[PDB]
DNA sequence: CATTTAAGACGTCTTAAATG
DNA sequence: CATTTAAGACGTCTTAAATG
């Protein structure tokens, strides 16, 4: 059921901060944010690790949840 | 400063397996591995997770080495 | 034989416009 | 306003051929 990008955008309502804040954390547009939370893409891996330190969380829950 | 895939490539050398071997650890095919061990291309999200369990290292130690 | 090169399909970013 | 859509450049894969 549960997407990565569904708890991207979980995990990122949680600090409460706009996508634009974030995307400025991970080193990515706020449009790259957004196309991770819609599902629309996936981060790279060297995104996907500066994402979970963003967001406090590891890898594997944004990936595969739990 | 050496590159990520010189660190993918010591590791593997170090578990004596051909990168068809690792390649199917990891879900992708031999060329994948040829591609980020040659630094042609970076693996993405899912694929350097699975690439860091196979190779029994963290993501950060390839992404970023010591 | 193991690995690299090549070509090409599809994915992951970018900025500007549109939407709500 | 914040976000999503649009257009488009370069990134990541796959298989087949080439290399050694
Ligand atoms: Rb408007
Ligand atoms: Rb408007």
């Amino acid at each position: 059921t549960q997407l990565m990008g569904e708890r991207i955008r979980a995990r990122r309502k949680k600090l409460k901060i706009r996508q634009a804040a974030l995307g400025k954390m991970v080193g990515v547009s706020n449009v790259a944010i957004s196309q991770w939370e819609r599902s629309e893409t996936e981060p790279n891996g060297e995104n996907l690790l500066a994402l979970s330190k963003a967001l406090q969380c590891s890898p594997d829950y944004l990936l595969k949840g739990d």
